[PDB]
């Protein structure tokens, strides 16, 4: 049938649900994702994130967390709140198309960028500019790196965390043996485990069989392959812990993965675990155990699979178990990149298909999967930002603790941007960064009107175009080469607009459904006023310009777009729309404009 469906009949035939699909470059999402839970924009310059984050938004341990640290302001760490923006930014948005874009650019940036494993982040830079899709193992180094990263920015938090490291650390002793009675090691914390060696399966007779004996083997192995200086040393390799979450990374041989497809239910549901032997032992019922020791239970959460098209392209996907509380059940997702179908369990397990590979397993324990996932909201939030000022660098008025915004407040948003990069199609459009935006006091009173933030974002990449003629960003938006402009970074302005639209309040403006798009944010229909939609005649939308002169008195000079101005003059056109609705009068004068502006060729000076 159409793109939705999951199986086709030939195990060979690769089903709609897992092809390649249309470039969106408005796109329609609609007939693509019929649950509450959103995909993502595939315009990105990741041909493999995009999977790794739908699996991480779905650990309710980690999920918590990140989305938990959106309480205070954690600026210096952009790649661990971006995450949170772009989790929180999921949730809310409760099936609707959601892009990674912001924490896409805090990736790049960051690894831009003595130390051994420098050749982590070369690896993406490389991977950045693409000629295939994906490669091999790069799905794995990205789990890897990603975890590695958040961790080590989870430490620079507020009120300092480790709580990543509980859940993902695994205590590693690496046991090298030099010589007869003498043995040198080091212990590590690793985020992820990695099966990436294997020499002879005698994992596969007895004990094909499940994937356990894989997790086992990467938990104790001694192998005796080395050189130094023409020694090959034996390395022993042991973890001592069983964390709440296991990151399984999978790179076998290709013969080693057609082997794999048809020992059926290799990959297990649910298994229990303990140590009792200095390694681990993982057995499926509770009964293969000695005792020993405390029980630890794992469940399944999810993995990411490649996919290897009838085509010969490649792609990642994402299946994923939630946890419904109103009945003792788990609701099975697949997600391509903006589709997301609900699928069955013995569907999500299969490995039959010569078209599917694991490369990212992860497992959670099964009492922390059924705990819930908790929207930033059921804290308390630092909302200092939006009266304090913040800038990093050498017309308006900031705003009173009598001025606190709560759900309704009427405030004026207008979005100034720059071109990084263009089209550069055979690929899709990528690069557009955000310049400056202001905000404006909509609110009825002796401050109305008069703007509270009036912010130009830093930015070091390289620009294509400054769009003055449509933006008015003097080219002063250099850190320490300001015009004059009041600089601040992404993150904080974020915040502002997040905070805003956090609490609930209302947004006017013109166009403001695009730039929110560029801001990477979803506000809630409600919180839009769009003169774009009131003041609209079907197609061939009016310049604010003309309706600047021609729906009231002003000649708005039309030089370099003044964001300001911009944003004030809209303001004052959803309230004189607003008045030309208190009675009826709206549809009259909405053709005043449209029959004796074609005389005018919709353009006047």
């Amino acid at each position: 049938s159409d793109i939705q469906t999951y199986t086709s009949i030939n195990k060979y035939e690769v089903p709609p649900a897992y092809s390649r699909l249309p470039l969106t470059s408005n796109f329609d999402f609609t007939p693509f994702n019929n649950t509450e839970y959103s995909g993502l924009d595939p315009d990105v310059d990741n041909h493999y994130t995009n999977a790794i984050i739908q699996l991480y938004r779905f650990i309710p341990e980690m999920f918590n967390f990140v989305v938990g640290c959106l309480k205070d302001e954690n600026f210096e760490t952009t790649l661990l709140t971006d995450l949170g923006y772009l989790f929180d930014m999921m949730e809310r948005s409760h099936g609707k198309i959601c892009s990674s874009s912001n924490f896409q650019a805090s990736l790049k940036s960051l690894t831009d960028k003595n130390g051994e494993p420098q050749e982590h982040l070369e690896e993406y830079l490389e991977s950045l500019c693409i000629s295939e899709s994906i490669k091999r193992n790069m799905p794995q180094k990205f789990n890897r790196f990603l975890l590695s990263q958040l961790i080590k920015e989870e430490a620079q938090t507020v009120n300092h965390n480790i709580t990543l490291n509980q859940c993902f650390g695994l205590e590693t002793e690496i046991r090298t043996e030099c010589s007869c009675d003498h043995y040198d090691t080091t212990v590590k914390l690793l985020p992820s485990l990695s099966i990436s060696g294997i020499n002879k399966t005698v994992i596969k007779q007895l004990n094909g069989q499940n994937i356990l004996p894989y997790i086992e083997y990467a938990m104790k192995n001694v192998t005796q392959k080395n050189s130094i200086c023409t020694e090959t040393i034996t390395q022993e390799c042991t973890v001592k812990n069983l964390p709440s979450v296991l990151s399984l990374e999978l790179s076998l041989l290709d013969t080693e993965f057609s082997n794999i497809r048809s020992s059926k239910n290799w990959l297990t549901s649910e298994f229990y675990g303990s140590i009792i032997k200095n390694k681990a032992v993982l057995r499926s019922t509770a009964s293969e155990l000695k005792g020993t020791s405390h029980i630890f239970k794992y469940e399944l959460n999810g993995y990411v699979a490649k996919i290897t098209d009838n085509n010969n392209e490649t792609r990642l996907v994402t299946y994923v178990k939630k946890y419904n509380p109103k009945e003792n059940c788990f609701k099975w997702l697949m997600f391509n990149d903006y589709l997301v179908v609900e699928i069955t369990e013995e569907e999500a397990l299969k490995m039959t298909y010569p078209w599917k590979t694991p490369e990212i397993i992860i497992y959670c324990d099964a009492e922390e999967l059924r705990k819930p996932f908790f929207s930033v909201d059921t804290y308390s939030i630092n909302y200092d930002i939006l009266f304090r000022d913040y800038f990093a660098n050498g017309e308006y008025k900031l705003l009173t603790h009598d001025e606190a915004p709560k759900s309704g407040t009427l405030v004026a948003i207008d979005a100034a941007f720059v071109s990084l990069q263009s089209e550069l199609c055979e690929i899709r459009p990528k690069r557009t960064a955000l310049a400056r935006i202001s905000i404006i006091r909509g609110e009825e009173g002796e401050l109305y009107g008069v703007p509270f933030v009036d912010d130009y974002v830093v930015n070091t990449n390289h620009i294509e175009d400054y769009l003055t003629r449509y933006s008015g960003i003097l080219p002063g938006d250099l850190d320490p080469e300001k015009s004059t402009k009041r600089l601040v970074r992404r993150n904080v302005v974020y915040r502002k607009v997040w905070l805003l639209m956090q609490l609930g309040c209302v947004f006017v403006g013109h166009g403001l459904n695009n730039d929110f798009k560029h801001i990477n944010i979803n506000v809630p229909r409600n919180q839009i006023r769009d003169t774009a939609i009131y003041f609209l005649q079907g197609k061939r939308y009016l310049s604010l310009r003309y309706l600047a002169y021609v729906l009231l008195g002003m000649n708005i000079q039309e030089g370099n777009h003044d964001s300001i101005e911009d944003a004030h003059t809209a303001l004052i056109l959803y309230k004189k729309y607003l008045h030309l609705k208190e009675k009826a009068i709206f549809e009259k004068v909405l053709n005043s404009v449209y029959e004796e502006g074609r005389a005018h060729n919709f353009k006047v000076p």
